[PDB]
């Protein structure tokens, strides 16, 4: 009207400046997720399972996801070792309607969702793209890595808007900032940069209620990278300052930092747990 | 075998170092495109038409592209004002098979293609993405902006490999590096950031024969941006160091520099003709 | 010799792959700094004091630094509220010899240093640089913001190498990635980008023993930004997705995450706690 | 007053939008530098001499610079092979007063300066920085590479402001975006990132009259890189997608593009002629 300031990025923020949130006084009590539901996508893999366990260790009602590797002993293992409500859902991230059904079924069994981690995807292991004459492997990467992240984010955002709070954590890769040297995977790099910039784009629109960030890792030692020839894996160590492959336990710290109240001002950022690979 | 060096990025480069190309002595003679065919995608718009004319002015057999705005007087205008062979093709960039037909029909009427400019796309003008409940506008952006660029690049590369020379120029946007402040277009930013990294990824694989670059512009004064409300267009000038909107004649210099022999060492780069918008 | 791999970045890493560190199983126990000394530079200001308190809250022997605002009641307040050994040192960060004396006097009163935070600097508040005709304000910024960070890093590194472990945290600013729009501070932006890239450069060299990272913040509400006119401060909110100014308690989470064992794989990264300012 | 728009970046732009410049119709006539003076710093080396010759070939009154390698046959060679007024000046770029004397002596013998290229610097060839115990090699790099660029760009700006037109081209390196893998040069990388971000920072302040850009090259084949051991030079080819070292004739195209009217909208950008080194 008159005398108030209106934002240039998102006009729905209201009369600026927006009131700052109330934060604890002890630093260690900021990272606690007590009384929060954390739906982690692809929580039946290498990085997803570690993040789900780390969120459960912080007292969170984690929701497990799987597609073809049934994970119901994983959900039960978190409901008896830490006493946090958990469940396992079978969803095809590439199916627009299945994602909606699987997320509306999580806001009902848990009451609400306060933390989301879009951490599902597949890798391109077909060599240079100029050798494949069928647009079926490219279409698959863009369907699970990029389109799936949008399907998950478009539905979870609706839950955050009504609640007015939330935190989305897209799991891109260093392929969204560099090009993998030994292997030639252009479709994979293209999809991960798309997710990395989509996380930033949603931050401006979700600023009023939620937050969006990225946890782009490096060459973590999961079931994804444990197929490459030792000759290929030898060129990864030679180009990593730390000179090794990160473990799944070296990522939980970054994932729990962007989901808790500790990162109450980090919006649309990119935490690069790469071991220094993107620096050279 | 022994004594020779093999590249870490692309093993097909051969025994390193690769021999440097032969370049003219006069700088002004490096920018000439005499005896070269330059197929410019979407050459019936604002930026495509200017680039096609600029390539024709440099003595190049430019090929015009259009989808729904017939451009045959444009192709004829370039065949009588500069004396360079030209033609117009109707292709749906979002159709995987139509692109193949339209590119194989250009390698036959011109003999070869030496310069390609994937410069076709559509903008997202639906406001914040959390308000559209149908994945039909998102699917369209990812089909014309991202998938179209891959269809154009996957076919043109097959022509460069046989010839051993070429230059691809993907026309991404500053949306691949920033988020447009006043308007909220997440699907558009995601698609352009995808192309900006696909160009880099293809540079590693096309290193042996061709080169790939990006001409990410700012807020150029074309038919794309001549619909936004003056209130929206007023926030673009306020956040641009140069404090105005660039013209289509201020982009041809960057397009002719990455297509000619002047940029014989610029591979996988990103020339940002934005007026300084990404700096603030 | 033969059969072992030697790194391309730093040849002192040894025969790759380097053995991964031993990490706790509970995520919340990774962030604990028990039995660690954390020397925080400029710990008598706005961000330095908060980081020192947060490190003390995590059970660390924090060392306070000051130049002209005596901080000895701050050091005592941390030695009686948390029971962690602490002390205050008066050092001129711009004096090469004083830094050496003040760091050597900290490795003696504490036994060792396990965490360092180069978080001292001054701001450029003289308007556009083309109006000052004396190279005395530019020389001051490059002496405290950039040269001081090198003096601190060149001496602290000599302690990490002997111990074989450590973590350096340079506090750059978003000015190392963008240009502050309303105010015109070129010397300040130049110095902060220098620190931001120096942190990355030292990561490759300190890879064998220590780690180096950056905590580039946004427009935090400290004594540095509480002088700008409300007209200037009104343009900061309008260009921040979160639409406000961050608090000093919203930065401790990032500082404690890059100093503890949680970030045991984050080397040469850049955690941007800006509220989304660098996104648009 | 009322109805006009005032910029957020630089309030001296005037009532927005700023009128666009008048540009030729033929693309090849945009790159011509006829009737322009182009003072190229460090024009007695590898890249400086090539840029000076390329500017002279485009019809420009180039001014040669040297410190310890007298270059007066180079200036005379450009005044008899192309018929363009030229002269040679001996200046110590690290001396604040000498730069002022050498630039005021160039605005007098040529009438004005329309193009400046701050392209003087030295490289760090002392190995890892943790082995040198004297802050004299670090102080030299920050004096010639960073401070020298500010001295050159602080006096030239005063000439552009009175004329209202100009173009500054700082010659940073890929070291301002990456860390050189085989060699360990932290002081050099720190100084080049400083120059790269200073070019962007000056773009916002010089928007009203002049333009500032960067020509960050890769591993060009000049006298600077023709000392490294073939073992070191072998790791440069292996990590360069193009798999070779660029020549000084592959940079002139980029330097003439950012100095002429072709890049009349490229302000505060960064043209990376690296051969694809920064992509991996
Ligand atoms: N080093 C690395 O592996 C690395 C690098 C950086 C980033 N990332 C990214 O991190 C994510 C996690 O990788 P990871 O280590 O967990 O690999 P992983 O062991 O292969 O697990 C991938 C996860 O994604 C799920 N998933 C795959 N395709 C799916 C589909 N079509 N529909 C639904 N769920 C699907 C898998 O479920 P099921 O197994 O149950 O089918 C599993 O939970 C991936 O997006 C990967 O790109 C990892
Ligand atoms: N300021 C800006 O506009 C701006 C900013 C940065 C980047 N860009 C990018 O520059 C490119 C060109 O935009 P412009 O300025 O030329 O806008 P334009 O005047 O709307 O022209 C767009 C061009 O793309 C073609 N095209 C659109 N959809 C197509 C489809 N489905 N199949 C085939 N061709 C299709 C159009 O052909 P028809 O008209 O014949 O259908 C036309 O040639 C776009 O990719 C845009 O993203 C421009
Ligand atoms: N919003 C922000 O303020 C912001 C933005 C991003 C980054 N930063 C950076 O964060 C750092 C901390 O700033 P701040 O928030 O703590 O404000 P501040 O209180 O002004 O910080 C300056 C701190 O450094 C010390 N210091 C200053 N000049 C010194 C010198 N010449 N020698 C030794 N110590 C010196 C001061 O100690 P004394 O007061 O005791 O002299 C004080 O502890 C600065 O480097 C700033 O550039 C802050
Ligand atoms: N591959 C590369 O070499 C490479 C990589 C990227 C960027 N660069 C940068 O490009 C610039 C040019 O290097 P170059 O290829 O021309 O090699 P160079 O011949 O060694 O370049 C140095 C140039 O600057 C002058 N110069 C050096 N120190 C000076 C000082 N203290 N005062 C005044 N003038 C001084 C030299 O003049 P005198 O010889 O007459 O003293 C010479 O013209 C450097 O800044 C370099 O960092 C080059
Ligand atoms: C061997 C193929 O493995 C990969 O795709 C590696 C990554 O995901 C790195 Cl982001
Ligand atoms: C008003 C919508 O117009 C746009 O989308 C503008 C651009 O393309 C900038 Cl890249
Ligand atoms: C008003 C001057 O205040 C500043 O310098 C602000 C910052 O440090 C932002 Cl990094
Ligand atoms: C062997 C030392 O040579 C260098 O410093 C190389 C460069 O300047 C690359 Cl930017």
């Amino acid at each position: 009207s008159m005398g108030e300031i209106e934002s240039y990025c998102n006009k729905e923020l209201g009369p600026l400046p927006t009131k700052a949130p109330t934060l604890s006084k002890n630093v260690l009590d900021l990272f606690s997720l007590k009384g929060k539901v954390a739906s982690v996508t692809g929580s039946s893999g290498g990085i997803g399972w570690a993040v789900a366990e780390a969120y459960a260790q912080a007292g969170a009602d984690v929701a497990i996801w799987y597609n073809s590797h049934p994970a119901d002993e994983k959900a039960e293992h978190l409901q008896k070792t830490y006493g946090v409500h958990s469940k396992a859902y079978k969803c095809n991230i590439s199916d627009p309607k299945s994602v909606e059904e699987t997320i509306s079924q999580q806001e009902k069994d848990f009451g609400t969702i306060d933390v989301f981690v879009a951490n599902a995807g597949v890798t391109w292991t077909q060599g240079p793209e100029i050798d494949v004459d069928n647009y079926d492997s490219w279409n698959k990467i863009i369907s699970v890595d990029l389109n799936g992240v949008y399907y998950c984010s478009h539905n979870i955002g609706k839950i955050f808007k009504k609640n007015g709070k939330g935190s989305l954590i897209i799991t891109s890769s260093i392929s969204g900032k560099i090009v993998n040297i030994p292997q030639l995977q252009a479709p994979y790099n293209t999809a991960k940069a798309a997710c990395t910039h989509l996380a930033k784009s949603l931050a401006i629109e979700w600023a009023p209620f939620a937050r969006v960030n990225t946890i782009s890792p490096g060459y973590i030692d999961t079931d994804i990278t444990d197929f490459a020839s030792k000759d290929m894996k030898a060129k990864w160590w030679q180009l990593t300052p730390l000179g090794r492959e990160g473990l799944t336990q070296e990522l939980v710290g970054g994932y729990l930092y962007l989901a808790s109240n500790a990162s109450t001002f980090t919006t649309g950022s990119d935490v690069v747990i790469d071991g220094g690979y993107t620096c050279p």
